[PDB]
């Protein structure tokens, strides 16, 4: 097992957050602490998934989805299939607060493509502009739908968090420059994650292996 297979994130302010990596925890968190945090799970390339996405990243069989029409019993049969995969993973990681945080915000109605209306798909920060999201959750912090743009994880597994804004210290500067100043400050083994609209924090090198310059595209976009 990896020492950084999860990170526990907490809110400490208006648009302010702190994280601790599994191996840096000074105590064994209770189920309450586990359930109040945003829990980030490391996948096979060092992307980090918050709970409702780590859970839905499990997948269902073709012949099982066609045969299923109903509606609300539709939510209960999908859940029991993934719950056994999920439970078996939490047990191995030692996590006792295993809430998923899938519950949707029920004041919000979808358009015919089963997606958010444009007026419902933004979070407002106090100082940093708006950010687009994929889904409206009843528990927005725990679901991962409230994190900053940038997660830095140093060689000691310490977490630093950052927001871009229009005209900040890196305005019209390239991701690779930010990257070089990060590894100068922290060590060249430092990891940088860049947040997806879903809440996923994709590792910067994973993004570049997918398409050269993707890390930079995502970095620029946070600042408009």
């Amino acid at each position: 097992r990896r020492t950084d297979e999860y990170i526990l994130v907490r809110q400490t302010g208006q648009d302010k957050f702190a994280g601790t990596t599994k191996c840096n925890l000074d105590h064994l968190p209770t189920k309450a602490e586990f359930n109040a945090s945003c829990r980030l799970y490391r996948d096979g390339v060092g992307n980090y998934y918050p709970p409702p996405l780590a859970f839905e990243r499990i997948d269902l069989p073709e012949q099982l989805a066609a045969q299923l029409l109903e509606p609300r019993e539709q939510s209960k049969q999908c859940f029991q299939y993934k719950l056994e995969v999920w439970n078996r993973a939490h047990a191995e990681m030692g996590i006792t607060g295993t809430d998923i945080f899938y519950q949707t915000d029920k004041n919000i109605k979808l358009d015919r493509n089963y997606k958010l209306r444009p007026e419902d798909r933004y979070i407002q920060t106090e100082k940093y502009g708006r950010r687009e999201i994929q889904k409206r959750y009843e528990h927005q912090f725990q679901a991962g739908s409230l994190l900053p743009d940038i997660l830095i994880k140093t060689p000691q597994n310490d977490i630093h968090f950052s927001y871009r804004f229009a005209g900040d210290a890196y305005a019209n500067k390239r991701f690779e420059e930010f990257e070089r100043a990060i590894k100068t400050k922290y060590g060249s083994d430092t990891e940088i994650k860049l947040k997806s609209k879903s809440g996923i924090m994709h590792d910067s090198k994973y993004l570049e292996s997918w398409e050269r310059g993707s890390a930079d595209i995502r970095f620029a976009e946070f600042a408009g």
